[PDB]
C-alpha cells in the first residue's frame, strides 16, 4: 500500500484449463440460469462491489 | 500494507483443471440455479464485498 | 501488516483438479440451486464481506 | 479373430497421468539407462515381440 | 481378423498427460540413455518387432 | 483384415499432453541420448519393423 518492492499476484485467477473428449449433454433450461462451463471472475475496487456470477432471481 | 517487500500472491484463484472423456449429463433445469462447471471468483475490496456464485432468489 | 518481507499466500485457491470418465448424470432440478462441479471463491476486504456460494432462497 | 462384433479394446495403454508441485530431483547418471518420467508402449505383433523398455547392457 | 464389425481400438496409447509447477531438475548424464519425460511407442507388424525405448548398450 | 466394416483406430498415440508453470531444468549431457520432453512413435508394418526410439549405443 504505502510502499510496495514486491512482485504481488493480487485478485488474478489463473491456470483455469479445462479438457473434453465426447461429452454428449442435453441442458434443456426452462427458467433461470444455467451454466455448464468456465467463469472467471477477478474484479478489484476502493469501495463497494459486486462479483455476482451464475445467479438468478425468480420473484413473482 | 505500510511496507512490503515480499513475493505476495494474495486473493488468487490458481491451478483449477477438470478433465472429462465420455459425459453424458441431461441437465433439466425447470427454476432457479443449475451450475455443472467451472466458476472461479477472485476479488478484493476495502469497505463491502459481494462474490455471490452460483446463488438463486425464489421469493414469491 | 505493517512490514512483510515474507512470501506471503494469502487467501488462495490452488491445485483444484478433477476427472471423469464415463458419467451419465440427469440433473432434473425443479427449485432452487443445484451445482454439480467445480467452484472457487477467494476474497478479501477490510471490512463487510460476503462470499455466499451455492446458496437458494425460497420465501414465499 | 474369426469374427468379432464387440468393441474389443487390445494392447491399449490408457488413462497414464502425473502430476508434480515442486521436485528437485538431480540425476547424475554415469553409465546405463535413467528413466525418470512417463513411459507407454503399446504393440502386437504376429510372430515376434520387443518392448524391451527402460534396458541397460553393460558387456565388456 | 476374417471378420470385424467392431469398433476396435488396437495397440494404441490415449490420455497420456502430465503437469508441473516448480521442477529443478539437473541431470548430468556422463554416459548412456537418460530420459525424464514422456515417451510413447503404438506400433504393430505382422513379423518381427521392436519397439526398444529408453535402451543403452556399452560393448566394450 | 479380410473384411472390415468397423470404426477401427489401430497403432495410434492420442491425447498425449504436457504442462509447465516454472521449470528450471540444466541438462548437461556429455555422452549419448539425453531425452527430456515429448516423444510420440507411430508406426506400422507388414514385415520387418523398428521403432527404437531414445536408445544410444557406446560400443569402443
Amino acid at each position: 500500500v504505502l510502499y510496495v518492492g514486491s512482485k504481488t499476484k493480487e485478485g488474478v485467477v489463473h491456470g483455469v484449463a479445462t479438457v473434453a473428449e465426447k461429452t454428449k449433454e442435453q441442458v434443456t433450461n426452462v427458467g433461470g440460469a444455467v451454466v455448464t462451463g468456465v467463469t472467471a471472475v477477478a474484479q478489484k475496487t476502493v469501495e463497494g462491489a459486486g462479483s455476482i456470477a451464475a445467479a438468478t432471481g425468480f420473484v413473482k
